[PDB]
């Protein structure tokens, strides 16, 4: 599923991401935009053999199991395919664990390079939350 900007903002808010660990909603929407372009089915392979999954591009070497990342941790205790669902619950739940330790949102490279230090509030402009 390819989410709309305000549509995603509303779902994330509902799932308790607004100000989770001090990170305002604009940060999460900005992160999703540059990590997956709001596409829940996005996947990307890395050089170490791991793969990033879903709207928040969660990595298989640490957070989920895809059965092909030799010696990887499954910290969110879920198969990576659960992160590609049109329902973002699984992704949000795992994201909460990720940001809870580590370097906070720096775990998302697109956030660190394209959202951090910018006016993230603009990502939720015009939305009815
Ligand atoms: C969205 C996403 O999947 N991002 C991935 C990053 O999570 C990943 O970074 C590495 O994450 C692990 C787990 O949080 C880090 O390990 C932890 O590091 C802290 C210190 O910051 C330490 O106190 C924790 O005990 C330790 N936990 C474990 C289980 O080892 C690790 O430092 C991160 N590594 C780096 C280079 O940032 C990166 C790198 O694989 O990939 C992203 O896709
Ligand atoms: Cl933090
Ligand atoms: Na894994």
């Amino acid at each position: 599923k390819v989410f709309g900007r305000c549509e995603l903002a509303a779902a994330m808010k509902r799932h308790g991401l607004d100000n989770y660990r001090g990170y305002s909603l604009g940060n999460w929407v900005c992160a999703a935009k540059f990590e997956s372009n709001f596409n829940t089915q996005a996947t990307n392979r890395n050089t170490d053999g791991s793969t990033d999954y879903g709207i928040l591009q969660i990595n298989s070497r640490w957070w989920c199991n895809d059965g092909r990342t030799p010696g990887s941790r499954n910290l969110c205790n879920i198969p990576c395919s659960a992160l590609l669902s049109s329902d973002i619950t699984a992704s949000v739940n795992c994201a909460k664990k990720i940001v809870s330790n580590g370097n906070g949102m720096n775990a998302w490279v697109a956030w660190r390079n394209r959202c951090k230090g910018t006016d993230v509030q603009a990502w939720i402009r015009g939305c009815r939350l």
